[PDB]
């Protein structure tokens, strides 16, 4: 890794562009409130300050590859080869960087200062903005966590409502979507990020990561069971699932299973081999060793309704005290295809419609928890709001004529509750003016150290619903 | 990267899963067909076979890891240590696995075989579907180079009719993407798998990753341009946007120079600043060297038509041999803001509408080109298609009665040239009639070593449009 070609390659060429005698350049980053998600989790900063920006990340030899590779991108010699190299020899290649951000697993309304960037030697005025580009992939695990988080909500919600608890939420919605996001970087980044609202995953890289970067008291951040695939199924051939079924629950007799039913016919699968062949290997199993049918085909809710029909009639169903059914506790279903937001809520509302507990289900979802998400869906956003030219210091702003919404925010900011103690973002320096007490932003990195972190324990406290 | 830790939880467990006495497993990726992106390019494998597969990817350390990880996150002791344990001990720690591929850069058509994985030695019959996880993750640069390339026949059909040639094609759509993917590996992987079909890119990522996987006989792959950000115009202050425009056009006197516009005012920017009190610093430049203005707010359609309809009325405007009006040479319009493969068919069949010529126009696309992609968009998809059991080989599949859409593959699969010169997959071992011309998939992979590669410029050829 070279932090000296991990930039947008204009930004190359920005310090031949700002003002002469800029000493300060002073830049923020917030989730931009579109005038529906809210308020975010703020998550992800801390990975990026230790694998990227901390210690020496200024070599001879970054400064020469850097050179050599943005004379051909370029066909010119517009890199700042000087720059880079005051970095190296004044601080050992420490970037002269101060970063202030609010506390990770905070949760934040739309339009708030989550953290800030400034230069502290006037030499590296253009160090600010060079790091946006690394800074601004924040936006991934903030809008992971944050939309995991809004399914929790709704998840709590209906469980609540059909159970009058909330046992086993925190494993109602299992990350299926390792093979579904773009990289392995990126699976463990987008795994972690789940990790800070649910303890259920399949995404193994998220393990690491947050063990390395962030840290846990447990052994280990997330959990599993054991669970079959289509191909360990189909392997058996067409005319045999039930001996499929029948090794593959007599294997894992003592632990959870999750078993993939639709190879063929889930609905043949539901009613005549779990509900009439191998229903004696499913009544005899433990409160803790469910059978977990996994339907993964046709109409989401449809599916699930139609499942729980058939179980409901072969096996002896309850009536909890909320007056919804509910399966024996050796049996449980996971709705693991096409789950996103939108669906969940659908899934669970009809469930609560035709008066299933949400005890009965959890989810698995893969893609639409993992990747199918983008930076603008929280509009989070990188601007100059601040910069010192000529020793005077200006607030500074965009502010497009045809799209109000893109304006941004002036001058020297800072984070404060209010007197009803919510969050407000203070421009222009007035959080000096101290009439909203101390700012809630800390300084986490200054000149190449981290100076402030969180474990993953104080993330998931942080997070937690109302 | 520990392998024994890069696949999804479930699969550490299917090793007690398959039948007994399975001595081979046999799986397949294909884009399967929703019966309109009707062919995928194949790009990326490459990538993840000399990062991911290759060599000594097993150690007594890594097992250990793996067994401490997996005792934790399972409560209990399932994982394969035995089987791990082989492949080290026997292999050098070299998996015993064939992948045959399509070559990188071909084209073909929805629901075909594009690569098989199956395991060399009877014990490991356990680590095709291992590797699933891994391989699967191919889906992203195969679409990111599909949507690429999609894109390219939008702005070559458009930039032909509307000038009569394909001049500047591979400079028409910038990659932007790099602050809007979700990683740095992804920004590197995404990049390259652009740049099968432009030259264009800021996202400097992609470069390193080309000349170590792939190798161009070019110094770069991709190239870019001087452009202005809103923090290097705003940082000038709100009444001195005149003077940062004036300040970086001077310092990049000489080449390419892109200025984002709308700081405060699109309209009034084009109309006054460069229209009239900039004008005499814009006519000026070379035909090497033009300004490019760029909008990068408001409906992105309307915008477009705007700004044209404004630097036309200020700019001495040609109407060339199509009857399509053009700018001067030394200027030009990047629409960077909010472009995906959607909107960028709005933008040129706009422009064509209001007899602008496609020639006037760059678009740069952050997130709609490397960011808002899934998996579901080409269906790609692993499947087991056949195993060896008790000596015997069946064909298996999957043919979920509410979703035929999923029906998989049976058997031994062959990828074939039609007489019509079309793409047909043959399944069951029919392949072996050779009633078809030679099989398409080469091995690629086998015992640990990575046994062909292609080059970028071979990617990039086999990739071409028609015309
Ligand atoms: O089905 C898959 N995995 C799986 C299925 C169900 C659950 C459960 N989630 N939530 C729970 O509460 C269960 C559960 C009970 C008791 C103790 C559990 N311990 C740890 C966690 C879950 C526990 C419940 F049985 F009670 F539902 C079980 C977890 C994972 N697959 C993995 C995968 C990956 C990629 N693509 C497809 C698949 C299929
Ligand atoms: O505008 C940005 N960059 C940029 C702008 C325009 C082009 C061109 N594209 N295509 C071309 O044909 C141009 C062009 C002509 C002549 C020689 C060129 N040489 C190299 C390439 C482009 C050449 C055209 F001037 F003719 F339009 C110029 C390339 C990059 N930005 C970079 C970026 C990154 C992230 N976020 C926002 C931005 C803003």
């Amino acid at each position: 890794f070279n932090i000296l070609l991990a930039t947008d390659s204009y930004k190359v060429t920005h310090y031949k562009q700002y003002p002469p005698n800029t000493s300060k350049v002073y830049s923020y980053f917030e989730c931009r409130e579109k005038k529906k998600y809210e308020e975010t989790v703020f998550y992800g900063l801390q990975y990026i300050l230790n694998k990227y920006l901390k210690g020496k990340v200024v070599t001879k030899e970054k400064i020469q590859e850097a050179k050599d590779v943005y004379k051909e991108h370029f066909q010119d010699d517009v890199f700042n080869e000087k720059g880079w190299n005051y970095i190296l020899e004044k601080y050992d290649g420490h970037l002269p960087i101060e970063i202030k951000a609010v506390p990770e697993g905070f949760v934040i309304p739309r339009g708030n200062v989550l953290f800030t960037v400034e230069n502290t030697d006037p030499e590296c005025y253009w160090l600010t903005n060079w790091i946006e580009t690394i800074l601004v992939q924040s936006w991934y695990p903030i809008t992971v966590a944050t939309n995991s988080r809004e399914q929790k909500k709704i998840l709590a919600k209906y469980l609540l409502e059909t159970s009058g608890n909330l046992d086993g939420l925190e494993y109602k919605l299992h990350d299926f979507g390792y093979r579904g996001v773009s990289s392995q970087e990126t699976a463990g980044i987008g795994a972690s990020a789940h990790l800070v609202n649910f303890k259920g995953t399949d995404t193994v890289a998220g393990l690491a990561l947050i063990k390395k970067y962030y840290g846990t008291k447990d052994p280990v951040p997330g959990y599993s069971v054991p669970a079959a695939e289509h191909s360990t199924i189909t392997a058996w051939g067409k005319d045999h699932e039930k001996d499929a079924f029948e090794h593959i629950v007599t294997q894992f007799s003592s632990v959870p299973v999750s078993v993939v039913s639709d190879s063929y016919d889930i609905y043949n699968a539901c009613e005549k081999i779990w509900g009439e062949d191998l229903r004696h290997l499913i009544v005899s199993r433990s409160t803790q060793a469910p059978l977990i049918i996994r339907p993964d085909s046709g109409n989401p809710l449809d599916t699930v309704l139609k499942v729980l029909e058939i179980l409901g009639k072969k096996f002896p169903v309850t009536e909890n005290s909320k007056g919804y059914k509910l399966l024996p506790p050796y049996l449980r279903v996971i709705q693991g295809d096409g789950v996103d937001i939108n669906t969940l809520q659908e899934i669970v509302e009809g469930m609560k419609q035709k008066m299933w507990s949400i005890e009965n289900i959890a989810f698995g979802s893969g893609g639409g928890l993992l990747q199918k998400l983008t930076r603008d869906l929280l509009n989070c956003s990188f601007k100059c709001s601040y910069v010192v030219t000529n020793g005077l210091g200006i607030n500074v702003f965009k502010d497009p004529v045809a799209d109000p919404n893109k304006r941004s925010k002036k001058g020297r900011l800072s984070l404060h509750r209010t007197p009803a103690g919510n969050f407000v973002t203070l421009e222009e320096g007035k959080g000096d003016l101290e009439e909203y007490g101390q700012d809630l932003l800390h300084t986490v990195f200054k000149n190449g150290k981290v100076t402030k972190s969180y474990s993953f324990d104080e993330i998931r406290k942080n997070a937690q619903l109302n």
